């Protein structure tokens, strides 16, 4: 497991194994994130496992990873729910494309990210890997944007830039 | 270091190391809470360290402890807004002193507790213990309960506890007050 080093527009240079990758110096990479609905149109959101190397513990948004080599986006959000939510999904669809951030988080961890946003629907049960998430919730997408609106620091950085941008915001109430 | 175990009554029984007290059976025992906000009138809201055995890592209020033998509450709030954010306060007020709960947290660590709930005014600056607070934030009042009513589940269950009791909750407006 690796991610994808990328220069200043994004074409991929490189790699570095995934967990060596994420330091207090962590290097320009590629990764996704994705915003999973039920059918019922749940938006659900998860917190991250403590053992996560980045923003352990925190609440976020549905699923978020680093595609590998070769690997188209979509099928990378596909790979990621299976894998942290022993989930299935409809065809991921755009709702970020261009985000794009680096953050710090409260151990001096930091993740830096050419980061494209999907939505998709779940289409089976979710059946939680611990190693990824220690909690969830289904909730209304209104209300928890009202939360991120009122407190983001309850949310990890990425999940509030993505909801704060008015596009994907838009696509995600549509989406919904 | 240990907790004041209180029978079914609120009555004390006597007392019980801290960490071996603190488990998937935990007996009746003291404890506090504090909200505290700055001479802007900003709450503090802060995120328990990793390192918790209770919650780690979640949001919750200003600060919250184990009051100790011959201590008083209010004591125990000074000596724990030292101790885990290095702040000095006002006196503390009592806010909620009946309050009471009993909750589970994400890895089965229970916590059953008479807790007395203060409000008091920051008058320095902070020097967070990162063995207890590995985040924290100021903020409007308002804002961290609407936070609290819109996504619940993003707090730690006795800050919303505490926060949804109305005489509490128009308590805490009294300190947003800004004071010099
Ligand atoms: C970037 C947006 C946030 O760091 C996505 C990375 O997600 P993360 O869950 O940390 O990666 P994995 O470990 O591959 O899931
Ligand atoms: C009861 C309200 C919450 O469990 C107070 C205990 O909180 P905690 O901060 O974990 O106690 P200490 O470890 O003594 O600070
Ligand atoms: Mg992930
Ligand atoms: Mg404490
Ligand atoms: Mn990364
Ligand atoms: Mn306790």
């Amino acid at each position: 497991e690796h991610v994808i080093l990328l220069n200043a527009q994004g074409v991929p240079t490189g790699t570095l194994e995934k967990y060596a990758a994420h330091t207090a110096d962590t290097r320009l990479h590629l990764a996704f994130s994705s915003w999973l609905f039920n059918a019922k149109g749940q938006l659900l959101v998860t917190r991250r496992a403590l053992s996560k190397k980045a923003w352990p513990g925190v609440w976020t948004n549905s699923v978020a990873g680093h595609p590998q080599l070769g690997e188209s986006n979509e099928d990378a959000v596909i790979r990621r729910c299976r894998y942290e939510l022993g989930v299935e999904i409809t065809p991921p669809e755009s709702i970020y494309p261009d985000f794009r951030y680096r953050a710090t988080d409260p151990s001096g961890i930091v993740e830096n990210e050419v980061c494209p946003v999907f939505a998709a629907r779940t289409t089976s049960a979710l059946q939680i890997n611990d190693d990824e998430v220690m909690d969830y919730q289904w909730c209304d997408l209104a209300d928890v944007l009202h939360g991120i609106d009122a407190t983001p620091w309850a949310f990890s950085p990425w999940m509030v830039m993505q909801a704060t941008n008015r596009e994907a915001r838009k696509r995600l109430s549509a989406f919904t």
